[PDB]
């Protein structure tokens, strides 16, 4: 369910990097349910 800009889940991660020190919490537990395998796997592939 993504209706608007704030309907995206990565919105709490990508566009708020400088503020992403404490707000990161839902991301942690939702990443597991959404397949934590893909999260770590994709980061190890798409390295910044």
């Amino acid at each position: 369910s993504s209706l608007l800009e704030k309907g995206l889940d990565g919105a709490k991660k990508a566009v708020g990097g400088l503020g992403k020190l404490g707000k990161d919490a839902v991301e942690d537990l939702e990443s597991v349910g959404k397949g934590a395998v893909h999260d770590v796997k994709d980061v190890l592939d798409s390295v910044l």
